[PDB]
């Protein structure tokens, strides 16, 4: 009756992906932690389900100067995007590092940067979270980002 | 209004140090300490990191003791003799794979603290005082066996 819940851990190098030992559902959490900022090439942090889609992709656009949320089905088109403006201004007080979390609250994904909510993104695509990504071509972030995983909470 | 908002709150505790938190630790939400360092050789004094209540209770204790080797978890009212004191043996593997980092997380279940060191779920600890954690605070009696500074995240608003 008791409730157990789980830590796990995941370095992710730029341009990989992980399967995760315990999925991301409802009422769990993922952060990712860069141990740089830069502050370079457009760099993105993805939730995917099992069977490719983007439940959400985070992308992170210095030279256009916007974070861009969105979702994809398997091998299907990019869906609405939602944008937030001025990516240096997420990232005040920062420093030399930088953490990004991600709520999963069942009908949104709640991104906070740092202490700063940026986003409560209404979700395209429903489903749990199997794996994550880290994409870039030149990171906003460090070569290798550390996720964590809070999960079995509700 | 209907949807869930949560909160990130991130700290950094000098050895020696506390914080008060602004927002508090309650039932469904999660504290990690994290630290930049782990030595288990000068050999560190007892460490240990501390989720007290606005009154000053000690809701949870974690003594890291590498010296006795073991591992105290405890609470304690204010100004009182400590509780029962529950125990976890041979503090090192406790840390195995851990390198030269680690994290300590507090998931706060209601009537039980679960305590994970990095993925290793260490003891389900069932409260002896209850409550809101209100701030938390990092004692090395001497030297530590975490970084100088543990920087916490909290995780609250989740229920
Ligand atoms: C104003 C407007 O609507 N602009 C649209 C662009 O934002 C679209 O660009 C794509 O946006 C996607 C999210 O909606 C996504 O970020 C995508 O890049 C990512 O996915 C592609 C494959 O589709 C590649 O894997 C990229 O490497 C990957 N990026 C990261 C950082 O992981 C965007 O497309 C790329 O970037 C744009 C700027 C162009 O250079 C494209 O040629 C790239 O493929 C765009 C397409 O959906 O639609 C515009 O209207
Ligand atoms: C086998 C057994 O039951 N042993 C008992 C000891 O473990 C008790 O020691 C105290 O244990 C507490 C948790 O139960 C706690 O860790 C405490 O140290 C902490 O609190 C004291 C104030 O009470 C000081 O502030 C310490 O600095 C602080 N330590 C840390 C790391 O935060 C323990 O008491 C200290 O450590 C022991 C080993 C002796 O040196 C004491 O004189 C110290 O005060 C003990 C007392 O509750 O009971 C034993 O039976």
């Amino acid at each position: 009756h008791m409730t157990t819940s789980a830590v796990n851990i995941y370095n992710i190098s730029a341009g990989a992906s992980v399967d995760l030992a315990a999925p991301v559902t409802t009422g769990d959490i993922v952060t990712f932690f860069s141990s740089a900022l830069n502050l370079p090439a457009n760099t993105a942090l993805n939730l995917l389900s099992e069977n490719g889609a983007y439940l959400l992709h985070i992308a992170f656009r210095l030279q256009e100067n916007v974070i861009v949320f969105n979702s994809r089905q398997p091998n299907a088109p990019w869906l609405v995007e939602q944008r937030v403006s001025n990516v240096a201004n997420q990232f005040i007080g920062s420093g030399g590092k930088a953490m990004v979390t991600v709520f999963d609250h069942g009908d949104k994904y709640q991104v906070v940067i740092n202490e700063k909510t940026v986003i409560q993104y209404t979700k395209q695509i429903s489903g749990t979270t199997s794996s994550l990504s880290y994409n870039s071509t030149t990171s906003i972030f460090s070569t290798v980002v550390e996720a964590v995983t809070y999960t079995g909470l509700a």
